Formats: structure tokens, sequence, C-alpha cells
């Protein structure tokens, strides 16, 4: 779909089975989620943010689909404003910039 | 154009004579900037996220060329990581989310 940029551009995700609302975030490098039970092991990892850097939970190779699109990637997990879809599952997802 | 997401989309922009490196970001509600001076009186604002939130200088009314598109909009000054282009100006050139 084409989306425009008037409002958030926030869009419905399915994860563990369950919807969820999240944000495509193109200025985000990773996709980053609230709070919530994942399968497997997690590896630690270090995410830059507007207000400094934080430790989230990596989890590698999950399921999850995007607006009607599924993809399988790296989900981190940790404090966030809100569910955040970055650039390593937009770009699975074939999302691109237009103007 | 048509720009994809292997990458962290950057352009480059004019602002009060001054040309800058951007990060198109749609999960942004506003522009900010790392510090740097600009015309007119202004509010001070708070915003956060990743980290948590960061103090701004909000200027309304503020002309910036993005890839050759001439906008006008709210741009935010303070200590912030990396130049951010909000959606309050990626509306203004017509960048939509395509997959
Ligand atoms: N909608 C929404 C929304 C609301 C509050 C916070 C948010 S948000 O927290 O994702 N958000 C917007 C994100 O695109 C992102 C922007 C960023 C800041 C510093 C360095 C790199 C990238 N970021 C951090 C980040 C990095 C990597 C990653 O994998 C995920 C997230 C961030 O701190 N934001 C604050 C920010 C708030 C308001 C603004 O105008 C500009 C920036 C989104």
């Amino acid at each position: 779909p084409q989306i425009t940029l008037w409002q958030r551009p926030l869009v419905t995700i399915k994860i563990g089975g369950q919807l969820k609302e999240a944000l495509l975030d193109t200025g985000a490098d990773d996709t980053v989620l609230e709070e919530m039970s994942l399968p497997g092991r997690w590896k630690p990892k270090m995410i830059g943010g507007i207000g400094g850097f934080i430790k989230v939970r990596q989890y590698d190779q999950i399921l999850i689909e995007i607006c009607g699109h599924k993809a399988i990637g790296t989900v981190l997990v940790g404090p966030t404003p809100v569910n955040i879809i970055g650039r390593n599952l937009l770009t699975q997802i074939g999302c691109t910039l237009n103007f």
C-alpha cells in the first residue's frame, strides 16, 4: 500500500499469534518491541537512541507479520515508547521511501 | 525518486545557509537537528524515545531545502546524536511509504 505521513505510520503486526500496533520507522536501524515473551535464547545488544544508549534483548530469526507481509528476522525487546519496525524488517517487506 | 532501506536513508538538506546530512525518519513526529542557530523566537520542548528525553528549542516557520524540495516547518534544535527530518516536513515534500 502507499502510506502518507500526516499521521504516525502505525500498522498492525502479528507475532507469537498476537496482534499488535507498531510504527513503520525508517530512522530506526532495528526492530524494537515492547516487553513480551519470545522463544529461544537472546543475546545482549546496545542501541543508541535520542537520549542515549540502552540495553535490549536480541532474539534472532523471529517470525513476524507486518501489515500482511511475513518476515523472519532479528527482534529486539526493551524499554521503548512504541513497537518499532526498523529497517531490518522494512527491507524484508520491500518498503521504500518515495517522493 | 524511490529510496530503498538497505542503508539509512540519508539526504543533504540546506537550512539557514548551512548544508547538513540528515536521516529521513518516518518514526519521528518532528524534525530535530544538532545544535545550530536559527532566526526568530523559540519555545523549550522535551522529546524522548530510546535512551530517554532531551530538551530542545522549538523554532516555527523555518525554511528548509530537502533533496531539492523547499519546505516550511517546525524545527527542533538540541543535543540529538543525528540530524532527523521528521514527518512534519516529510509530508511537505510528498514523501510516502510503499510496499
Ligand atoms: N511515532 C512515534 C515515536 C514517538 C516517540 C519516540 C519514537 S522513537 O523512540 O522510535 N524515535 C524515532 C526513531 O526513528 C529513532 C531516531 C534516532 C535517534 C537517534 C539516533 C538514531 C535514530 N530513535 C531511536 C532508535 C534507534 C534505533 C532503533 O532500532 C530504534 C529506535 C529515537 O530515539 N526516537 C526519538 C524521537 C522522538 C521524536 C522525534 O521527533 C525524533 C526522534 C517514536
